[PDB]
């Protein structure tokens, strides 16, 4: 048995799934009804620009359409299903797709919107988002204090934490934490992801997604907002919204997967991110990231040779 | 004739270089020689943390040692040298040591320092850059007429060109783009590479270059500064350093190649970056990107011997 992850924001990258789409005729199903459904994605994701497909509004449903294709390339060639699923950000609708929660052109759809939504939702140089190393939680958490306009947005690994908010908030803080002997690097990104200012984003997308049917998903699929597994459908609808503007607790749905028994992590689509985030959390686990033939085969082979 | 190009910054990521590193003996060796000159590079470019990966002390070095390491893999496999060569601003340097001007070793410790130095070049926050896509160059210089500390970057493309300077200045022009009809992927904090603010990273890495031999490359190599091939290595050197504060002139390099009569473009180490910028920039031509045994497989089948 293993947890299916799903990557989100920062994994894509130009040529991602054509490989797939070229060894499996399940991916090539899925990614052709990606096509369908949003004209061009294809182009995007193949060959660029990689400034092109790094907007938002591109990357998100590039994304979804990849980590999908690659999970159904990897049960055509005889993986079973995961026990639990997850995915970080963006990366939960897809793991929804994947337990039958959403359809992929309804998905596909609203991502491209959320991603809309919410580069639209700041104006250009008023957002920032840094990643922050070698340190706890709760020293950062102690020196956000008092600080407006900052908080925490992603909790990746221990001592792998990212803060957004205001710039000039997130720079003050940067100050501190660096002070602090943390090692504070920006991200390449001009949205203050995960923070209350994304307010605006999620409000529309809850009108989008009014219009949307949600059925019970086919195995457990975690909450990026809650940490928790998630099956009622419309408590499914209610936190895909709030997951918006919460932070993104990976660590705890990782740690909370292992106590469920989870040892095997799988990330689908590109890139192997969450595969680093895996391992540099939960030591004993193994984590391999299915995004192309060989690594699909390698997964097949620890999953059932 | 096909000439090589080398990715730079924006190409890489977690997991870069792996798949070459185990499936070619020529790539493996190159990266572990990489790894004995920059003890942990290996950790950084497969497990991360992808934050510190991008850090351009380590995301330098770590795209150079790959864009080596394909080459070498597609030489030993009995692939053909290039007639011409070029890399993205730190590719530059990747395609000379390919070309044999200096050695990997040297490199590789010139260019650790070459991205510490751009990184505590201007102070954190008071940088930052954009990408401006769907605008040609004309209107892009317009709507910077007036404007004090921003610059134009790169030439990527027709119409994928990059600006930096001034925090505040870039944003304004930012919004002016936006206004233009024009789609930008801005970064509100980050050192404002390719400006002149960048000097004092040149004037640092001068002395550090100066105590490298340099020789006459096996096969001309392009100057981001000169658009034109260099091979007179007191030339190289001066050039190498001006740079660092010089515009890329990428779409120029491109046209002279196309001029020269390259039809074939081989983008080795990561990423297929390069590959769509030569897509979007020369439509007669044709572009493969060496960064795994598949590419590899290909990129001989049209240009072994």
């Amino acid at each position: 048995m293993y947890a299916a992850l799903f990557p989100g924001q920062g994994s894509h990258r130009v040529g991602m799934g054509r490989a797939l789409y070229e060894a499996s005729p399940a991916a090539k199903e899925v990614l052709d009804r990606a096509e369908a459904a949003l004209p061009g994605l294809l182009k995007l994701m193949w060959e660029g620009p990689e400034e092109a497909l790094t907007l938002t509004e591109n990357q998100q449903p590039a994304l979804l359409a990849a980590g999908y294709a690659a999970y159904r390339a990897f049960l055509e060639a005889g993986g079973k299903p995961p026990a639990l699923a997850a995915g970080h950000s963006l990366g939960e609708w897809t793991a929804h797709v994947a337990a039958g929660t959403l359809e992929l052109e309804d998905a596909l759809r609203l991502v491209r919107l959320r991603g809309r939504y919410m580069q639209e939702a700041v104006p250009v140089g008023e957002g920032a988002m840094a990643a922050v190393l070698k340190l706890p939680l709760e020293e950062i958490q102690k020196a956000l204090e008092g600080l407006e306009g900052v908080e925490i947005a992603n909790l990746n690994a221990p001592e792998q934490t990212v803060i957004s908010g205001r710039r000039q908030a997130v720079e003050e803080a940067a100050e501190r934490l660096k002070e602090r002997r943390a090692r504070v690097v920006f991200l390449p990104v001009s949205a203050p992801f995960h923070s209350s200012l994304m307010a605006p984003a999620r409000k529309r997308l809850a009108e989008d997604l009014a219009q949307v049917p949600l059925r019970r998903p086919r195995f457990p699929v975690y909450s990026n907002v809650t940490a928790r597994p998630e099956e009622d459908p419309e408590r499914i609808r209610a936190l895909l919204l709030e997951q918006i503007t919460a932070p993104v607790r990976w660590v705890e749905i990782l740690r909370d997967m292992e106590a469920r028994g989870v040892k095997r992590f799988l990330e689908f689509g590109s890139g192997e991110v969450l595969k680093g985030l895996v391992l540099r959390t939960l030591k004993e686990a193994e984590a391999l990231s299915v995004q192309d033939p060989d690594s699909l085969r390698k997964a097949l082979e620890v999953e059932r040779a």
